[PDB]
């Protein structure tokens, strides 16, 4: 019943930028936290009060931001061939089904 649809992946040389966004619809009252995680494990996270979160590689290069009530981004500068991956964006609700996922979004950086 939450859905998520991402966008902003590509192509792009290293020390380039690029802006994943994550789009929430259907039951999202019940989202505790919206994420990027390398397809899981996290890269960056935002939850319901605010509060974010960043894995050791994201600190400093990285920023989550909520845009609107559906919305939410991961601007990802100074980008590296190793960062190359699929990201995917994943939604933690509360109940019986806890998390939905994206479909992911390929990033590539070349040298």
């Amino acid at each position: 019943q939450v859905k998520l649809e991402e966008s902003g992946g590509g192509l792009v040389q290293a020390e380039g930028s690029l802006r994943l966004s994550c789009v929430t619809s259907g039951r999202i009252e019940g989202i505790l936290l919206v994420g990027w995680y390398r397809q899981r494990d996290v890269v960056a996270s935002i939850d319901r009060n605010g509060n974010t979160r960043y894995d050791g590689s994201a600190e400093g290069r990285f920023t989550i931001a909520r845009e609107n009530a559906n919305t939410v981004y991961l601007q990802m500068n100074n980008l590296r061939p190793e960062d190359s991956n699929v990201y995917v964006c994943g939604a933690l609700s509360s109940g019986v089904n806890p998390w939905a996922w994206g479909q992911g979004t390929q990033v590539t950086v070349s040298s």
